[PDB]
């Protein structure tokens, strides 16, 4: 499946480079540009949990994800994570619990020392 990959051919894009946030890149973006942090960043998702017991996805609401770039309001894979993606990329995310709810989880949403897996498409990032 597309985490199994994620496991077997993702880039480990964390800086303790401890495979805590692994990345493939599935549909190439445009551009050289990077969002930076505090960007206003637009993308559309699906999200769900390694133990295969709940799913997520931005197209649901019928509405982009926006969220400011390093601003603490998405787990710490998702500010690293989308930092490296470009305009109109798709890429999967592969993540364990130090980066995304830990120990503590977000009960009953998320249990704890969940691992996570999304698929992410960068639609645009503005500056603040
Ligand atoms: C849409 O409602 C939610 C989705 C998720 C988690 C939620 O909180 C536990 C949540 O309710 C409100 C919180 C939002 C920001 C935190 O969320 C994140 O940082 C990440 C990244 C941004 C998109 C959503 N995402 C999530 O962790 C999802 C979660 C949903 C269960 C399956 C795995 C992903």
């Amino acid at each position: 499946g597309a985490p199994a990959t994620v496991t077997e051919q993702g880039e480990d894009i964390t800086s303790k480079k401890d495979r805590g946030v692994l990345k493939i890149v599935k549909r190439v973006g445009n551009g050289e540009e990077t969002p930076m942090i505090g960007d206003k960043v637009y993308v559309h998702y699906k999200g769900k949990l390694s133990n295969g017991k709940k799913f997520d996805s931005s197209h649901d609401r019928n509405e982009p994800f926006v969220f400011s770039l390093g601003k603490g309001q998405v787990i710490k894979a998702w500010d690293i994570g989308v930092a490296t993606m470009k305009k109109g990329e798709i890429a999967h995310l592969l993540i364990k619990p130090e980066y995304a709810y830990g120990s503590a989880g977000s009960l009953p949403k998320i249990p704890s020392n969940a691992t996570l897996f999304f698929e992410i498409e960068l639609l645009d990032f503005k500056g603040e």
